[PDB]
């Protein structure tokens, strides 16, 4: 299957790092991923193409101006046609986690509202938005960024485009070629060819992990029995 | 003052996207931020220029092959020579939030290891990194977008490149002309030139979407006697 991303930007070349590069390059290449975007400053009637605009209150800071910003934003609905959910990225939204990509997932076309300066009119938001979701607490200089971790996380939903938070754990350390790197060996069990000892190895290490890093994730979860049984080898083993 | 980045990545041309627009842009060209890339294909020995690698154990997914990007880290350390933190960016490390941004932001040097594929070999975790960072509970193709998420965060501290998070809470909506947007008037105290009321609107504001949105962040603060006052009537509107 597929899906369209419509992008509102002020600097569309910044999707090049997703379009151009590694597996979202080739998805997008394939025609399996599609992104679109528009520019508010090709929107704009004045000679120097204006695309932000003084906040009222003052204080400082500029905002992106309204006109040019929604008349984009209308030729991107006008583009996408029915049923495609309008998302704005901003601090203040959704934070994104692995079960919010996965709703995201599901829907085949989506319009990403890049804001930069200090944000976008609130008005905007009720009137052209029906999603807000945020990458994480942190605050960023543009909504590009945010837009293209979005698109290449749910990206890897889309059939034929190629862990952690997958069963809801961390995911296990993996090895690779030298067998000895800095007196440093691979765990023997990897080498052994016995692939239900792997299997079990990989589960309790990304229990353990999960567990020492994040605990709280491991509250959320129901474990399976042999993910209880796992977890309290590792853990005897971490007091032993 | 300055930064600098040294980034290990097999898309060095990925960073475009923040090192030639916009405020990030204009960092770089002023030599506020200087971002320097080393791409471990650039250190492969073999005709085809082979990046990656089988893990023991079998399974699906290939990782970054060890030798090529251990002479990339190595290359990149001895150009930052002393001082210079190594990050690696994973979903395995600690989760970036505002605080964060605000410790890494002290340091003078970084440098940041992008994986691609399924990840890189554990012992070099243990060897050449020094701290493994998130950028949020979401699992991405690479370590790109999470490096320059990083480096933007980061550099809106950097005197002279240029908020949500800054005192724990969310902002306050913004708005700009008109006055009217599809029949949506902008607050009045916001026209009304009074500065001590507009600061108490704002901040009334980002308590109350902090506390509607995001009530486990209000948690975690320890509000002024004006926060408490402004949040509790903001809770009295609510419900009235
Ligand atoms: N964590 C984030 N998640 C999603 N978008 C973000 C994030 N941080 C910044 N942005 C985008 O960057 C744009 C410009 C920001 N400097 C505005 C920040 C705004 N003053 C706030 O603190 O909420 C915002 O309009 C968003 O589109
Ligand atoms: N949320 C994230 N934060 C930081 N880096 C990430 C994140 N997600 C993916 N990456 C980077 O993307 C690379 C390739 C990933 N597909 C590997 C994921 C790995 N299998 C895991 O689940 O932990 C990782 O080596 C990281 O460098």
């Amino acid at each position: 299957s597929h899906m369209w991303i419509g992008v509102i930007s002020l600097f569309p070349e910044m999707f090049k790092a997703i379009t151009e590069f590694g597996v979202t390059g080739r998805a997008v290449k394939h025609n399996l991923l599609k992104v679109e975007c528009w520019n508010p400053r090709d929107f704009t009637f004045d000679k120097h193409k204006t695309v932000d605009d003084r906040p009222y209150g003052g204080g400082p800071g500029m905002l992106m101006m309204v006109q040019p910003l929604r008349d984009a934003i209308h030729t991107a609905k006008a583009a996408a046609g029915e049923g495609a959910k309008v998302i704005y990225l901003s601090p203040q939204g959704r934070k994104l986690d692995q079960g919010g990509v996965t709703e995201l997932a599901q829907n085949q076309k989506l319009i990403l509202v890049c804001g930069r300066y200090e944000g976008i009119d609130e008005r905007l938001i009720q009137t052209e938005i029906d999603e807000e979701w945020s990458i994480g607490d942190y605050v960023l200089t543009g909504g590009e960024l945010p837009a293209m971790t979005l698109i290449d996380a749910v990206a890897r939903f889309i059939p034929g485009v190629l862990d952690s938070f997958a069963d809801g754990l961390l995911d296990c350390p993996h090895y690779t070629r030298p067998e000895v790197l800095e007196g440093l060996t691979v765990p023997p069990v990897l080498m052994s060819g016995h692939h239900e000892e792997i299997r079990k190895w990989r589960l309790k290490q990304s229990l353990q992990r999960t567990w020492l890093r994040r605990p709280e994730l491991l509250e959320g979860l129901a474990l399976t029995d042999e993910q209880r049984k796992l977890l309290k080898e590792a853990q005897a083993e971490h007091n032993s």
